[PDB]
């Protein structure tokens, strides 16, 4: 066989939840295949269809500041770490589908929210009236699968193929944060009451959804310098959106207004308390070995407090 291998530093550190995939774009396909060979197995996908599918996916990500090809691989790496430290809980189809869902989850993102598409009257908002962007990301995933030499799920049965596409579809839709609030409430109650059942498909669906939120936000779970530099990239997109809102003659919400640059630390504080902490808390409860995502979220929360109190710069 041919195994994929990484330099010694990468081979060890890719196992830590807080691994940063680095600034060399040409290493990222290599890193993703390695993660698939170790979580799934070297037999899950024909290497030549994978390589062709990966490079077609890369080509349909845009060069936007945050929702880009580096984000896709970073989210997949977080899923890799959740999957490797909970290896007894997931099926063969789920390992296969969820890494792929993560790589494809923001395909053809232009840096604008579902709200902007609705106010702009983008054609996609008439096609898909809710989770607009997320339904487009899936649709693009399907397009690429249906290119010649690109069906990585060729070896699967007719009914398996349909299950793995349903796993991918729900996983991608679950990255609509407007759906996370509801999904986290439900999982919290089910966990506190004792009803949560990993053999119930609609319960599996909710947990995978929560893993997808955790993976999608995992930028708040990195070493402080990575988390701080990554917040520049997200605000660059938010502020460009708020400018386009103002051009429609609409006041953007505060997080998208570049005039409120100085309230960024206070907004981060808001985001960690209302969203990130709850998220990593509930995921730790359901999946104890994902502890370090919560620990590292709390540490960066503590860092943002330092920034507000003038004991840190940004
Ligand atoms: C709710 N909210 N309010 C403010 C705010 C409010 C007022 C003033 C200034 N900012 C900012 C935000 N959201 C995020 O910061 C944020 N959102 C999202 C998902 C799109 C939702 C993902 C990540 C986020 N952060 C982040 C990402 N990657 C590294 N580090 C941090
Ligand atoms: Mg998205
Ligand atoms: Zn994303």
């Amino acid at each position: 066989l041919m195994q994929f291998t990484l330099p010694v530093r990468l081979c060890k550190e890719i196992e830590l939840f807080h691994f940063d995939i680095g600034p060399f774009e040409n290493m990222w396909p290599g890193i993703f295949v390695y993660m698939v060979h170790r979580s799934c197995g070297t037999s899950c996908f024909e290497l030549e269809k994978l390589c062709r599918f990966i490079m077609s996916v890369k080509k349909n990500y845009r060069r936007v500041p945050y929702h880009n090809w580096k984000h896709a691989v970073t989210v997949a790496h977080c899923m890799y770490a959740i999957l490797q430290n909970n290896h007894t809980l997931f099926t063969d189809l789920e390992r296969k589908g969820l890494l792929i869902a993560c790589l494809c989850h923001d395909l053809d993102h232009r840096g604008f929210s579902n709200s902007y598409l609705q106010k702009f009257d983008h054609p996609l908002a008439a096609l898909y009236s809710t989770s607009t962007m997320e339904q487009h990301h899936f649709s693009q995933t399907v397009s690429i699968l249906q290119l010649e030499g690109h069906n990585i799920f060729s070896t699967l049965s007719s009914s398996e193929y349909e299950q793995v596409l349903e796993i991918i579809r729900k996983a991608i839709i679950a990255t609509d944060l407007a759906l996370y609030f509801g999904n986290r409430k439900q999982l919290e109650e089910m966990y506190q009451t004792g009803s949560l059942n990993l053999n119930n498909q609609s319960h599996r669906d909710r947990v995978i959804g929560l893993m997808m939120t955790a993976c999608d936000l995992c930028s708040v779970t990195k070493l402080w310098p990575v988390t701080k530099l990554t917040a520049n990239d997200i605000y660059a997109e938010f502020w460009a959106e708020g400018d386009e809102m103002k051009k429609l003659g609409i006041q953007p919400i505060p997080m998208m207004d570049r005039d409120k640059k100085d309230e960024v630390p206070q907004g981060q504080l808001g985001f960690y308390n209302a969203v990130a902490i709850p998220c990593y808390t509930t995921l730790t409860q359901i999946l104890p070995p994902t502890e370090p995502l919560l620990k590292a979220c709390r540490d960066n929360l503590s860092q943002w407090e330092k920034v507000i109190r003038g004991e840190e710069t940004a």
